[PDB]
C-alpha cells in the first residue's frame, strides 16, 4: 500500500543507500515527498510532523555524498543525532566555537555529511557557509524548531530571526523547515520569515477527530443534492466557509450557476480562468468576502484558512491521495468540520475513461492505483476514517483514532453501524 503512494518510484541506488546507512528497506510516503523534492527540485519545504523526522533531512546529503547543514537550538538532541549517525557509519559532527581546527578542516574538505550548528553560530558564520557551498555544495539546510522564528508562536527566539538571510546568502540551497506545530498561521510566518520560495508543505502525525466523513449517492440534480447543506437566510447560505471540489471546469460552472440563482456568496476557481480573476476569487475567499469556492483540484494549495467548515466533493474524486490533501484543508482551527462526497456510478465511468488519456505509462498506472483506492473507499461499508488513516498515517495516529472510530462523530458508516 505504501509503495503505491510513491511518485515517482525510488530507484535501486536510492534504496541501497537507505538500507546501508539507515537500516530501512522502504521510504514512507511523506519522507519520500520531502527527499524527492530536495534531490530532484532543490525545493524548500515546510515539514510539520507531530513527533521519522530526521530521515527527511539526513538522507539527501548522505545519498549525494555532499553536506547537509542542520540548525537547531536543542544542543543535547543534536549531540545524540550526531552520535546515532556515527554509529550507522555516517560522518557527522556538531560544529561550534569549542570545535577543533582539525574538525573544521575536514568539514571544509567535504568529509562530514551532516553538520549540526546552533542558530547563533550559523548567524555569525555566513562566510563559512558560502565557502562550503562553493567548494563542496550544500544539499540542504534543515531548520529545526522552525516555529521559534514566529513572533506569534509559543516559543519565539531572537536567535531565529537572523535565519532570514540564509536564502539571500545561499540562494540555490533548499531549506527544510521542521516543526511539531500544525498551526496554519505559524506555518505562513515560517515561510515568510525564512524567505522560502514556493515551499512544499507536508503535515503528518496528527489525528484529526474534528473531521466528520460522509459518502452519499448523488441524483445529478445539483440543487436537490446541495439543498441539505443550505440554510435559508432573509437568499441562501452554507453553515460556514465551504469548498465544493468538482472533477471538471464544466461542473464548476454548472454548480456555481445553481448557487448563483440563490444569491449565495460564491465564486468559481479553475485553471481556465485568467490570472486576475483567479487571484480575485482566492483573495475574496481568505478575506471572507465570499463564503463558498466551487473549484477543480487547481484550488487549495497555499490557502492559509483555518476555518473551513465544509468540504464537498461534488462527483466521485479521481485520486485517493488528492482527496486526502483536499479534506486535510478542512477545520485547521480544530473546530467541528464535515467532508462529504456526493457520487454516482456514472462519475466513476467517466473518471476511468479520462485515465486512458494519460500518455506516460508509469504515471497512468500510479493514477489508476489512486483511482482504484478511491473507488474501494466510496463503495465501502467499513469505517471511512480507518481506511484513510490506514493509507496515509502511522500506527500511532491509527491507534490514537480508536477513540472516535465507532462513534456518532466519526463517519457515516460508524453512524449506520451504531443504529
Ligand atoms: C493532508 C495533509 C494535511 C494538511 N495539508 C493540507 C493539504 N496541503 C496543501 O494544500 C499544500 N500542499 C503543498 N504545498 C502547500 C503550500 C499546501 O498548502 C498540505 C497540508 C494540513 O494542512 N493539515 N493540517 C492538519 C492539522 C492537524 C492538527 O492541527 C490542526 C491542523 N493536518 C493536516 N494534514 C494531515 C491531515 O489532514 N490528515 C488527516 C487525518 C485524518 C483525516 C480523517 F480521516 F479523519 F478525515 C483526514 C486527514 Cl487529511
Ligand atoms: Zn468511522
Amino acid at each position: 500500500d505504501d509503495k503505491d503512494f510513491l511518485w515517482p518510484a525510488p530507484n535501486e541506488e536510492q534504496v541501497t543507500c537507505l538500507k546501508m546507512y539507515f537500516g530501512h528497506s522502504s521510504f514512507k510516503p511523506v519522507q519520500w515527498k520531502v527527499i524527492h523534492s530536495v534531490l530532484e527540485e532543490a525545493r524548500d519545504n515546510v515539514a510539520v510532523m507531530a513527533t521519522g523526522k530526521s530521515l527527511c533531512f539526513q538522507y539527501p546529503p548522505v545519498y549525494v555524498g555532499k553536506i547537509g547543514l542542520v540548525i537547531s537550538p536543542l544542543i543535547s538532541l543534536m549531540e545524540d543525532q550526531v552520535l546515532q549517525l556515527k554509529m550507522s557509519n555516517i560522518p557527522a559532527c556538531f560544529l561550534g566555537s569549542a570545535q577543533s581546527a582539525n574538525v573544521l578542516t575536514d568539514i571544509k574538505l567535504g568529509k562530514y555529511r551532516i553538520v549540526y550548528v546552533t542558530p547563533e553560530y550559523c548567524s555569525g558564520n555566513m562566510g563559512l557557509l558560502q565557502q562550503l557551498e562553493a567548494d563542496i555544495g550544500i544539499t540542504l539546510i534543515a531548520v529545526d524548531e522552525a516555529h521559534c522564528i514566529s513572533e506569534w508562536g509559543h516559543d519565539f527566539r531572537d536567535s531565529f530571526r537572523k535565519l532570514g538571510s540564509l536564502k539571500t546568502a545561499l540562494p540555490m540551497v533548499p531549506i527544510v523547515a521542521l516543526t511539531a506545530t500544525a498551526s496554519s498561521s505559524i506555518r505562513e510566518d515560517i515561510v515568510r520569515c525564512l524567505n522560502l520560495r514556493n515551499p512544499q508543505i507536508t503535515c503528518t502525525g496528527f489525528d484529526r477527530p474534528n473531521l466528520y466523513l460522509e459518502v452519499r449517492r448523488k441524483t445529478g440534480n445539483i440543487l436537490q443534492d446541495l439543498q441539505p447543506f443550505l440554510v435559508k437566510t432573509s437568499h441562501w447560505e452554507f453553515e460556514g466557509p465551504t469548498i465544493i471540489y468538482c472533477p471538471s471546469r464544466k461542473m464548476t460552472q454548472q454548480v456555481t450557476g445553481e448557487l448563483a440563482k440563490l444569491n449565495l456568496s460564491c465564486g468559481t476557481y479553475h485553471a481556465g480562468m485568467s490570472f486576475s480573476t483567479a487571484k480575485d476569487i482566492h483573495h475574496r475567499f481568505v478575506r471572507d468576502e465570499i463564503q463558498c469556492v466551487i473549484a477543480t483540484i487547481a484550488f487549495g494549495m497555499g490557502i492559509n484558512k483555518a476555518d473551513i467548515r465544509q468540504v464537498i466533493h461534488y462527483g466521485a474524486p479521481k485520486d485517493m491521495e488528492s482527496y486526502y490533501q483536499e479534506i486535510g484543508r478542512a477545520g485547521r482551527d480544530g473546530l467541528q468540520s464535515s467532508c462529504h462526497v456526493l457520487w454516482a456510478p456514472a462519475d466513476i465511468n467517466l473518471n476511468r475513461h479520462l485515465l486512458t488519456e494519460i500518455r506516460n505509462a508509469k504515471f497512468r498506472l500510479y493514477k489508476l492505483k489512486m483511482m482504484a483506492k478511491m473507488e474501494k473507499y466510496l463503495h465501502s461499508s467499513r469505517c471511512r476514517r480507518q481506511i484513510i488513516l490506514s493509507h496515509f498515517e502511522d500506527k500511532q495516529v491509527q491507534k490514537a483514532s480508536l477513540g472516535i472510530m465507532g462513534t456518532e462523530k466519526c463517519c457515516d458508516n460508524c453512524r449506520s453501524a451504531l443504529d
